[PDB]
């Protein structure tokens, strides 16, 4: 009776919009995995931040199905998102059984290279509005966490806490979100 | 002409209070060691994410002096730190350069354990409160981030934005500070 989610962890990624959504999607119960792109060793982040995955992301395939996907930021690790064949092939299993969607920063950009929900409102940060935007498959938005249907988008490193209490609410519930709200010390 | 800010790891630490200042240090420029307590081997935080730190504190001791010692949260990675001999020679020698102190959540209970800055003002979480004002050594605040002298203390995870700014801006300048900023989407 316990959700799951995959957190999918490539060189280059935003490790602040990494750590935020594992930290409080377990704080919410949530089993979480962090599966590395190329394998099961240590991945450098953008800010060369090291963290160690739990699992290869081959091994965590194998290991759903996972209520969440959630893609981090960052323009080399979304790189390496948007050129991944088996993103690829996990994102559309994602959006076939209808589940969760969710992408942070630049991270939204690897869904219009895999081709992932077309016709939803969606947002990034700033700088990778027009990179989203190249076909006009999307309709843009500027709210700090958008969601429509399945797929859920925020904007920076510095919306991470509303993403990730977002995936909780859709997840566990309001209730379990504002459970796990209180301790951070939030301002709003 | 680079600042140097040393982060002390220990198991239990809470991996959002340290990742977030840490990569937004280095987005500022600062060269910033992230220094294992125990050595050099990767390190299970307090929400199970692994970071694997750029040296042990024993080598980074040795790469003084630096111009902020940073001390996470997380309640075990407090203890630990309070634990810790090597915290209280690298602690004293900072105070009596008058270099600054920065901590974060539980973290400024490492100060009380290692009788740093007594007389100043300090926050801290405020399930930590009753711990650091043992003794009525410190006066305390609620302020999201607050500064006294050469010690910064700030509240928990959610503070963490704000935190590191704070410290940006004391090393580098409100101007860098408001660079630095900008990109990250913060909302005030």
């Amino acid at each position: 009776a316990s959700k799951r989610a995959l957190v999918i962890l490539a060189k280059g990624a935003e490790e602040m919009e990494t750590v935020i959504p594992v930290d409080v999607m377990r704080r919410a119960g949530i089993k979480v995995t962090v599966a590395g792109l190329a394998g099961k060793d240590p991945v450098q982040c953008s800010r060369d931040v090291v963290i160690c995955p739990d699992a290869s992301l081959e091994d965590a395939k194998k290991e759903g199905p996972y209520d969440v996907v959630v893609l981090p930021g960052g323009n080399l690790g979304a790189q390496n998102l948007s050129e991944s064949a088996a993103v690829k092939e996990i994102l559309k299993e994602q959006e076939n059984r209808k589940g969760l969607i969710a992408a942070i920063c630049a991270g939204p950009t690897a869904l219009l290279a895999h081709e992932i929900g077309f016709g939803s409102k969606v947002t990034t940060h700033p700088l990778a509005k027009d990179k989203m935007m190249n076909g006009g498959h999307y309709t843009y938005s500027e709210n700090r966490v958008e969601k429509d249907g399945l797929i859920l988008t925020s904007r920076g490193p510095g919306t991470s806490f509303e993403f990730a209490l977002a995936i909780v609410e859709a997840l566990n519930g309001k209730e379990v979100a504002a459970q796990v709200k209180a301790p951070l010390v939030l301002k709003d």
